[PDB]
Order: C-alpha cells, then sequence, then structure tokens
C-alpha cells in the first residue's frame, strides 16, 4: 500500500509498505530512497511519535495515510 | 516575544517566552496553558527536535517563529 511521508519543511516522499512493516523497516526504507540514517528519524502519525517496533498495523495506518518526519540530531 | 507552538493536528498555541528560555521551559508554559505533561511534549523547529536544555537563543527562534508540537504517549 502507499503511504506518504512529509516533512515539516516542504518535502513528500511516497513509500509502498505493507501493514506488518515496523516503524523501524519504515525508517530502513526511508533512508534506502533518501540516505538518512534511521537512528536521526522520528515518525509521526495523529500528532503522536510513532515506536520503531510497532507495526503500521499496530497504529490504523492506512492506504494513502500521511506520516511526518523529522529529525534528532546530535550535532543541532 | 512572541512565539507560535503548532501541533500537527490543527491547534496553535501563541506563547510569550524569552530567548535566554530552555525547551524544557517552554515545555512548561506549553503545560500550564494546555495540561499536557513536558514529559510527553517533544518541540520542533526547522525539522529538527530541540533538546530540553537548550534555550530558543540556541536555535536562533526569533519572534514570530513556529515551534511545532508532538506528543510521545507511552501507552498509544
Amino acid at each position: 500500500m502507499q503511504i506518504f511521508v512529509k516533512t515539516l519543511t516542504g518535502k513528500t516522499i511516497t513509500l509502498e509498505v505493507e501493514p506488518s512493516d515496523t516503524i523501524e523497516n519504515v525508517k530502513a526504507k526511508i533512508q534506502d530512497k533518501e540516505g538518512i540514517p534511521p537512528d536521526q528519524q522520528r515518525l509521526i502519525f495523529a500528532g503522536k511519535q510513532l515506536e520503531d517496533g510497532r507495526t503500521l498495523s499496530d497504529y490504523n495506518i492506512q492506504k494513502e495515510s500521511t506520516l511526518h518526519l523529522v529529525l534528532r540530531l546530535r550535532g543541532g
């Protein structure tokens, strides 16, 4: 299924995901496409930060859902 | 100075802050106004999560800047 991943800075990523994908697996897909290390990524749905070991299914993420991506950078 | 704090769910909070305020002190102001515990709050500027012990000055937060607020909820 297609989901959108949007930064708060004006970039939309489209991903093909499975409902059984963990949030960490989605971060790996974002690294594959955009080169951002999973350790720096924080994914958000419905205003809440998502936990790495839960699945898209666990969070009721449906086709065409939008996740937001923000970074946790150690340097800044 | 005035800043905006916006959720990703359609709520804008206006705060009066000082540039020497820590990010934790801003979370305390959000708790005072909205009743959200600081421990659940994550504040974001320019697509990056902000660190509790740094100041608005440290992050170049200017008058009329917008921070985003997301929650880290242990249960959901």
